[PDB]
RNA sequence: AUUUUACCAAUUAAGAAGAAUAUUAUAAUAAUGGGUGUCUUAUAUUUUAAAUAAAUAUUUAAAUUCCGUGUAGUAAAUUUAUUA
């Protein structure tokens, strides 16, 4: 598969990335606010 | 004695519940997939993985670089919160 730059998000298309994180404490964006 | 030639002109008041828990944004308190005329059991009713996503970010510098596609907490549970 390798997911390349595929918008896979479920309220664009119903339809997520198999290997990722059912849950994210805190958001990316958070994680860069150092 | 019967006896009126041919052609030439115009859309205006609307009578009636035959108009509404009506359309579209707006509610920051709920949420296990809604299916009524439904209704026995489930070896037959199981979806999960550290990445940009139904989670969306207050600047104009420098700087990698052969059109620089770029700005960092404002408060540490603090009052920008996905509400019916
Ligand atoms: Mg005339
Ligand atoms: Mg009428
Ligand atoms: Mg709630």
């Amino acid at each position: 598969p390798m997911m390349l730059n595929i918008q896979n998000m479920m309220w664009w298309n119903g339809k997520r990335n198999l290997y990722r994180a059912t849950y994210r404490e805190k958001t990316w964006y958070e994680i860069s606010r150092t």
